[PDB]
DNA sequence: TTTTTTTTTTTTTTTTTT
């Protein structure tokens, strides 16, 4: 819903205005939006932001739906193809939009590269898995290959000039620019359709520019506040989230029951803030394994996928 | 539980119950439990009003002291809520006990939303496998309720999806003030229909990002306390259990060397008081799960170990054992 | 780049910009990718002047969105530095990719070091033949430089011997904090001057002594990160291809025998993903050695076989097949 | 090197000297190249006296980056000690290098020994004929030293026997945490005359024994890496040939055909790193011995047939061929 | 040095007796001993082992000297006449004390023979090449002999009596048993001079005691393990530490350029430990060919020496 | 010997002397002599229990030092078995020793088979004319044992045939395996009567076809040390003489011809080494036999001549002369 | 009230044949 709507009972142009500069491009950024981050923003008193809110929850359903309700908007909701029948299978249909996934596991796990297939697969139209929509990727280690989406797009038959134009790229530098990166994001979507937001890796920037356990409060809180912001923009766009995350060795030896020495960084606020979490390992060669760690409703399965030139695809008898 | 409309003696109009219901009161043990502050700050009463409201209720509502014994009696028939697994019941003396704020808090993949999911499903069963009879309402403020899990549970339990899925009430909570405004339309509803479940998953999720900050800690726990103050009030109003989840956090400090547990849940000392019962949660091996009751009135500190099933939430099988 | 001499608008005076140069930030890249924390901790600088610093960087350097053709296009002209061998620019796509960071992994006498030589040689050459036209950055931990293996492939590759040791800056590094602090001095000479390569052979060398036990594992990890995000942030401030060296450690681990190779690189899961490419090196038969892609973007993980000669690395000879 | 007692400015006291000697470190190099938390650790010294230690000793010792040309041009004037085998020279262009850790590794009665103490011998004759002009330091490790080897190998390069005897300091080492703390009277040893040797026969003899099992080998292994950085500090601070010898065992997984040696050096990744050059010594015919260059940045991979002779080692007789 | 001299700067007699029962006997034991040894001894703390160490490190002088006053204590040093001049030629005087010397061969080489010489000449004065100390024999073939012993001293002319009380004897039937005799032997030498002491053998017991590859790597550690402490008991008493190793036929014949296929047991770990080592051959009758294959300082020479009734000597012009 | 039973001290129970003896061990030397690994590996046996069952045999069993004085007084008593011949007795100073592993190898119907029958028969004898006064145990590999020799024997010393022959333990080994297996019965026999004399005739004949090949040589020779390690065992816990004889190979390298005698015993160094006493046997004029002692660590290396009759082994008469 | 982290590290022979 465009925020223009807002522009009744009183409310001018230059709040709106106001509100979008200060991140919120939607009527829902504005519902979702609590009444004190309205105050915070200049210029806005009490009783306007009050009236905002009530716009914004007559314009965006706020109240209580039945289940059924809820059960069948979510049978309509778009699940982007993984390239991967095996990994589709594991999903159930595929990444969800409109939710946070994770996707956590050690280098070359194909995290980057599931991550390029989506990026392209979020164009192809619905009826193949696709998201008919923009892609928005965010770069944070200097990983993104568009020779991945060029191949990509070769192997589903989309255009290499369109699927390259119709991929948004941002690199952020440091977890402030990362942060601010998603008003932009949120700006270029209340003007054009998009399907999926990829932020690989989120958290290799906060692990320097937050240093020690002194730093490590904020250094949450600032995650914390990142992927609230995602997920209000899954909400508001309906748009798919895929997080990459980076994994540490558990150094303690006290949980020997773990076979994996491996957790994804973040702690508990990433583990909390994504909807689904997947660990990938090394498989053999091209081979990935992908481990539902974390769903509320896909069973803890796992699934071997395999990477190729023309990007993630279901493993092949050959490399069996 | 009383309706608000019998408040409409001696004098009082039928806009004094209009404004009490704007007001999010909509029973009459709403406006008993409220305090004579509260009715004061609704506009359209006066003292006399609102101190006359208050002795009707108290003549409606009883609000003086009974026995133990009669306590005890009254507790003796109260609904226990079926968790779905034997353990779990055994564990929680007969499965989820209406009335009271429950509060399942632990890891991630730890069950919380399985369980409340497969509470939900089990408050609509008859009364006599441990049922409450009674439509649920689900407060979701992480994106995760997924009516797929309730149509597999009622399948489970023989309930139909179709009811199963219309019985249960399910909003989102986008802000820490759209959760606690969430309260007054789930009172308005109860008002209207019998309820049996309130879950609200999770409680702590939106307020650790509203408030951020040493100096906003002081609102956040302040609004958490409002919080579960409206929801305390809710369950005594119509006797449905509260089930909220909660996430948690990794105590940096290595003082308490003690305790082999890193991790603790989030709100502190509002949260741990708010809460008559808290389940903390642990993984165990493929889809089984450790539960522990941290704190309790009267379950002894205990652990049960129960599994997660396409089904549900139920006992581990001898092939997971 | 940008230099940082353009930072001098909108109030910002001189000495605003001789502090930044004084903490490290040498070019308006960097105080661009610097977030508002590492300016706020610089003496002398205020929280409303931090902040118009960043508004004239972001002005200066663009941090918004691009299309992805456009950045397609960017990399289309990337310089890619030769390795001297056909098979390893076959390998690599082109050569060494500028403004990653390249990680060479390998137990001793695989070539890492003449490798590097050979980069450091090569970047120097004209860009027509796979160069970089720019100086080189070398910094040693090991002390295994060697100046006459530079003076050879120089001699290989016609340049002049003189003029190929007068282009490459050496710095050795004692300790970690000293290698750390050596980026300063890297960055403060490549304001100044074209580099077209750095060569830290090898990283985790310093900090496999400077830190021991596994108490003091977490401090060292934490200083190893930091040191490749400052590698990563001249990469991108200077276009200047990083190329790392990184010793081995054999996994006792005999359980997991299903990987034939027992050798696993330094630094875990830091130096795993804060490499762009990472390539393990292995002896062949006498000269020739293998050189396969770990990890990679964009390359395929395939292995190729090139050989260590005295004019520095070259594809193997039929001689030797 | 520059003496330590050079950093009695800008308010270090005495003291403060006394305790870096007692500290290990005797000289600014010393200083210099450790870390700040290496100089925290040392008791009676603040955080505030140990920046300035530092910087008085990066003011003193230079740590910069400095041209390739100037590096070069300092290793031409580097002191290599002849081995008394001009096969040997000419393999290790021109003998051992001063201010490297050379390694000595192979199977018994290949002459490691042997050429240490030809080294020991050679170390003190006039600089002309390949010598270093200094007082060896050899510390011995499996008892294996014998001073009539010495005394023969002076009385061929005319040292007078006495003269050479005097100059060779000995010490034996019992343990692995006696064998790293002999360095830091080594240290001491050198801070007050010229030395020009260090001999350690052999690094790992004794890290068979005080350690066993794969338990203790990471613990083994960072003691390991703890004493060859040391020596490879003292060979930086005064500029000396290091020269250790490494036993071998032969490796029972015959998976790898490739090699026909089916012995390889003791120590795993942590010896082959910190070595910069490595040396597998095989038996020949009678007195002849194989010397073969596995690991050098600058020497290319070959070998050369030399002989043990009661004189010392020496290149094989044509009588012996 | 005696250990009890440790019992300074508040170390209690308990300390010693608590030494004592982990087999360190004297003050030498306990410098060489390192920290994580000492930490392992019940009732000893970490200030306390790091105050033994520095009692040691004053007793026992741990620092550098100058290779001039090594040179003149060797040459103080005492070596044992094999009872063959040609022998003790080859080996520049004797067997040397304070070194392990190791006996190679065949079957019927006059390793045990060599042994049984040594162990009556460690007895007979230091004149004639002796070593004026008890013997110490540990046997793990069960080929001691002590009427060898007793023909022995008769042609030295020592009193069989004396001679066959003046010999330690233990016989070793596991790797165990052969590592906890050490114990024994270090307290027996703490409390009564030795000279001598004989392991016949040491591979024997290992070769059986460790079977198959995967018990290869425990087998050279627990030899390591022996080795290191015999070196230490040499160390301690200055006593000389002659052991034999049986040998085993190589079947790698690329190697052709030795002309002997036979090389002693323990690999590595023996071929380093052993400060010299003897190949033993049999010549014609009771000749046997002795020749230096690792010494650091003897040349590599061959010797040929003769066993008789009486003794190990050299051979007769009667056998010429 | 000392009972295993006597172990049944401090908490050992008879299912630990049970598990004991079907493991192979029956004395408390057995115990002793065991290695603690090959305790542990035995089942239903704790590390503590292993340590305490050492301790217990240890104080049964004497393992310390003792003076040469006095087991030279022990040796005095030690029995020696007379082979029937004067001439063999004085070579081997007394007869066969028992205790010691006594092999006898030499070519074909050279007298091994039958003088291993004149022992058997021999050790029943009483003590004052070189007898044992104990039952033979006699395990048969190439099935060449005639119990009509030990019939002929016994009625030339005067033992009733009937009482001769039940007292000789017959066991006939098929392959390496069983002939290894057939140690544990040995030792079990033995533990329930006195025993005099071990034969086994022969040790090799069945390693040389069950293991063939350069491949099974390493396991071949490793089963032999297992063997002869048992026998060891066997002879030095019950004091019995352990007698085995062992074929000859021809040397077919004919460039070791400074021996005049081409056959070498089968074995290699493992027979070599294991047999406390070899003889060397060649045949003779007519029926008489030349033995030879190769190696012993008392007896000289000298020969004497002995002939084989119908009445068993003898020496020479001057009609044969 | 708060709120995770983060890998190490080799080893070690053997064993005659006809
Ligand atoms: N063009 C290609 N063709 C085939 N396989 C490729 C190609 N590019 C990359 N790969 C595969 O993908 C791997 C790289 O994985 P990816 O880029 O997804 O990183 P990641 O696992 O997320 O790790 P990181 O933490 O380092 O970013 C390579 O090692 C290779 O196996
Ligand atoms: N349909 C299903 N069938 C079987 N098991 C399932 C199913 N859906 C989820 N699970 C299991 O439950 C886990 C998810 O648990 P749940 O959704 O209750 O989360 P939670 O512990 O409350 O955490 P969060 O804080 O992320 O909401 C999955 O990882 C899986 O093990
Ligand atoms: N009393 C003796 N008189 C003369 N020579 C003897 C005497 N005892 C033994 N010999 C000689 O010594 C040889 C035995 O050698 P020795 O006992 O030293 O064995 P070894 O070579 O160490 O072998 P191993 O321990 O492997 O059996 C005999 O073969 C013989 O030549
Ligand atoms: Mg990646
Ligand atoms: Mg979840
Ligand atoms: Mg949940
Ligand atoms: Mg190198
Ligand atoms: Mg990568
Ligand atoms: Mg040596
Ligand atoms: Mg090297
Ligand atoms: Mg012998
Ligand atoms: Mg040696
Ligand atoms: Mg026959
Ligand atoms: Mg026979
Ligand atoms: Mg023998």
């Amino acid at each position: 819903v465009p925020i223009e709507k807002l522009q009744v009972n009183g409310i001018t142009m230059a709040d709106v205005k106001k509100l979008r500069e200060s991140g919120l491009h939607t009527a829902e950024a504005v519902a979702y939006a609590p009444r004190k981050d309205l105050l915070e923003i200049k210029g806005i008193s009490e009783a306007k932001a009050d009236k905002l809110l009530n716009e914004a929850a007559r314009l965006v359903p706020m109240g209580f739906v039945t289940a059924a309700d809820f059960h069948m908007r979510r049978s309509e909701l778009i699940c982007l193809t993984t390239g991967s029948k095996n990994l589709d299978t594991l999903l159930g249909g595929g990444v969800e939009t409109g939710s946070i996934t994770e996707l956590f596991g050690e280098f070359r796990t194909g995290k980057s590269q599931l991550c390029h297939t989506l990026a392209v697969t979020c164009q192809i139209p619905l009826d193949i898995g696709g998201g008919e929509g923009k892609c928005l990727y965010i770069d944070t280690e200097g990983t993104f290959r568009p020779v991945r989406l060029v191949s990509i797009a070769q192997r589903f038959g989309l255009d290499p000039d369109d699927a390259l134009n119709n991929v948004a790229y941002a690199r952020a530098y440091n977890a402030d620019h990362q942060l601010r990166l998603l008003d932009a994001a949120a700006q270029m979507m209340s003007e054009s359709r998009f399907s999926l937001i990829v932020v690989d890796s989120v958290m290799a920037l906060y692990r320097t520019d937050f240093s020690g356990r002194g730093e490590l409060s904020a250094r949450q809180m600032h995650l914390a506040k990142f992927m609230r912001a995602l997920q209000r923009l899954a909400d508001q766009f309906g748009v798919a989230v895929v997080v990459t995350n980076q994994v540490v060795a558990q150094v303690d030896g006290g949980m020997a029951f773990n076979p994996d020495p491996k957790k994804p960084i973040g702690g508990n606020i990433m583990a909390h803030s994504s909807t689904t979490r997947l660990g990938f390992k090394k498989g053999k060669g091209c081979q990935r394994l992908c481990k539902v760690v974390d769903s509320p409703c896909l069973p803890e399965a796992e699934c071997v996928f395999a990477i190729y030139e023309d990007g993630v695809g279901d493993p092949r008898e050959e490399d069996e």
